[PDB]
């Protein structure tokens, strides 16, 4: 008769981490990789033997900077003349080069010099997510949805479908992170009359506030406000700063020009970081991170909270002007969605929290899986094929 359709995809591209889920036995699974990760870096390392995707690329970054590519979706969709794309390019280790005025990355690859566009590298990160739902599920999978940011023009969510096909997904639809992030709580299945939803999205790098309409399951974008220059990584800095200034007063030495020593206390205080926003302190223990001398630390919750307070404010500019734009008040807000990893961060949550007069915050569904939850829900929703009964 009609033989069993595969299961669906929905995929967040995202610009640091991308996350597959699908929609089965009226539930969504967050896939995770082989590695045990929900979530996968959207990172490609290229080396004389080997291309390397997700944890492979990203775990090897520190000694082959030049041949690893990241942040792809800065660059999709864009001019090589857009300003954005001038400034973005002085921050990364790896070439950016010029085709008719289009973007390419350039790398060392198997022996050769080889450029690719950033959909191309964005492909790759595609296949990964593909293989990792093909793994769980134990078949071949076709259809997916992937999402993109509220802001991407025509030309960018283009280069998002090329992607797709170029990974040889059949993209049933591009739809905004933020209408995913909605669909996920079940936002649009609420019946009739108007709702008024703010997604507060903190990433690695950026900050994304968006106002959505919805009225019937039907979505409008009333308002999108930012700031690209706040994430994840600028309380990882702080953190940084801070210990390199103890190490100076408690041992007279300044590890800041050993590369190695930096990187090391990157990695334990993003890691400090994160078991903040479950302790209220946590420990820094590096061995021998500079002429010998083992560093074992601690910090609390409350001095990190002090180190990023300013940051962890400005959050709420955007917001600001977010219900301007969307000519609302914060009480005609019917409901929050924490969106991203920098989200757990207790302070952060009861800064909005308090804005919002002490507001639920929708923040149920892992902030950092939301979007590819959403994405999965709509993924199963657009291969339904039922047929009217008399
Ligand atoms: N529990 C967590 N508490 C605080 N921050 C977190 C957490 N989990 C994640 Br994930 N992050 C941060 O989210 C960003 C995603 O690119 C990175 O800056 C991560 O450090
Ligand atoms: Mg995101």
């Amino acid at each position: 008769g009609s033989m069993a359709k595969a299961a669906a995809i929905g995929i967040d591209l995202g610009t640091t981490y991308s996350c597959v889920g699908v929609f089965q036995h009226g539930k969504v699974e967050i896939i995770a990789n082989d590695q045990g990760n929900r979530t996968t870096p959207s990172y490609v390392a290229f080396t004389d033997t080997e291309r390397l995707i997700g944890d492979a690329a990203k775990n090897q970054v520190a000694l082959n900077p030049q041949n690893t590519v990241f942040d792809a979706k800065r660059l999709i969709g864009r001019k090589f003349g857009d300003p954005v794309v001038q400034s973005d390019m002085k921050h990364w280790p790896f070439q950016v080069i010029n085709d008719g005025d289009k973007p390419k990355v350039q790398v060392s690859y198997k022996g050769e010099t080889k450029a690719f566009y950033p959909e191309e590298i964005s492909s790759m990160v595609l296949t990964k997510m593909k293989e990792i739902a093909e793994a769980y599920l134990g078949y071949p999978v076709t259809n997916a949805v992937i999402t993109v940011p509220a802001y991407f023009n025509d030309s960018q969510r283009q280069a998002t479908k090329d992607a797709g096909v170029i990974a040889g997904l059949n993209v049933l639809r591009i739809i905004n992170e933020p209408t995913a992030a909605a669909i996920a709580y079940g936002l649009d299945r609420t019946g009739k009359g108007e709702r008024n939803v703010l997604i507060f999205d903190l990433g690695g790098g950026t900050f994304d506030v968006s106002i959505l309409t919805i009225d019937d399951g039907i979505f409008e974008v009333k308002a999108t406000a930012g700031d690209t220059h706040l994430g994840g990584e600028d309380f990882d800095n702080r953190l940084v700063n801070h210990f390199v200034e103890e190490f100076k007063r408690k041992h007279k030495k300044d590890i800041s020009q050993n590369k190695r020593a930096v990187r090391r206390l990157r990695t334990a205080c993003e890691r400090a970081k994160r078991t903040l926003s479950s302790s209220t302190q946590a420990s820094l223990e590096i061995d021998s991170l500079f002429e010998g001398i083992d560093f074992y630390t601690s910090i609390t919750r409350a001095r990190f909270e002090e180190l990023c307070s300013d940051l962890f404010r400005s959050t709420l500019e955007p917001v600001e002007k977010a219900l301007r734009d969307a000519k609302l008040d914060k009480a005609q807000i019917h409901d929050l969605v924490l969106v991203g990893g920098s989200t757990r961060i207790p302070k952060v949550q009861k800064l909005l929290q308090d804005f919002f007069n002490g507001r639920d915050l929708n923040k149920s569904i892992n902030p950092d899986e939301a979007v590819a939850y959403g994405a999965a829900v709509q993924a199963a929703i657009l291969i339904k094929s039922t047929r009217a009964a008399a």
